[PDB]
């Protein structure tokens, strides 16, 4: 009720990486495109308005009108598909070009439950994240692991940047 901020989030990344299932897990706490949820972050209630690009990756969603105004984005790859990890630089560039240069991004390496099929290590991706000014978590939309955490860390960093005067909360974000 007493929600104090409203942030537009994107969920972006290659087709097949689990973007739809991540949102269903976050909102409904089940495995299984728009969603909204209010979370409490350090005593502030934040409404998230989540634009999930599932099924619209090959080009429909990759536009100024869709990205515009997003304060945060979950950039999703699949730990079992190296190509989806190689595509991150493309998606990072998209997000910065089409939303803004200061969009807050969290890298999500999804399907961590598929340990036997892993093609991208945690350590390599963590190093990449550190190099590209990115938060990073591995997630499983299947089990729920780190799903809530991904949205919450993204929201917390946005609030931190509002506090630091790096982000204008009435601007894009
Ligand atoms: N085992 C496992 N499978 C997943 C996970 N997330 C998504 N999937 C599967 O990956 C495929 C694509 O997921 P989906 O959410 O439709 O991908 P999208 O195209 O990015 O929306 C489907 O077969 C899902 O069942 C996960 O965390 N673990």
């Amino acid at each position: 009720e007493t929600y104090d901020f409203l942030f537009k989030f994107l969920v972006i990344g290659n087709a097949g990486t689990g973007k739809s299932c991540l949102l269903h897990q976050f909102i409904e706490k089940k495995f299984k495109e728009f969603g909204s949820k209010i979370i409490n972050v350090g005593g502030k209630y934040v409404k998230l308005q989540i634009w999930d690009t599932a099924g619209q990756e090959r080009f429909r969603s990759v536009t100024r009108s869709y990205y515009r105004g997003a304060a945060g984005a979950l950039l999703v790859y699949d730990i079992t598909s190296r190509e989806t990890y190689n595509a991150l630089t493309n998606w990072l560039t998209d997000a910065r070009m089409l939303a803004s240069q200061n969009i807050v991004i969290i890298l999500c390496g999804n399907k961590k439950d598929l340990d036997a099929d892993r093609e991208v290590t945690f350590l390599e991706a963590s190093r990449f994240a550190q190099e590209n000014e990115l938060m990073f978590l591995e997630t499983s939309a299947l089990t729920g692991e780190n799903v809530e955490e991904a949205f919450v860390q993204c929201a917390r960093k946005i609030l931190n940047k509002i506090e630091s005067g790096e982000l204008d909360p009435e601007r894009m974000g």
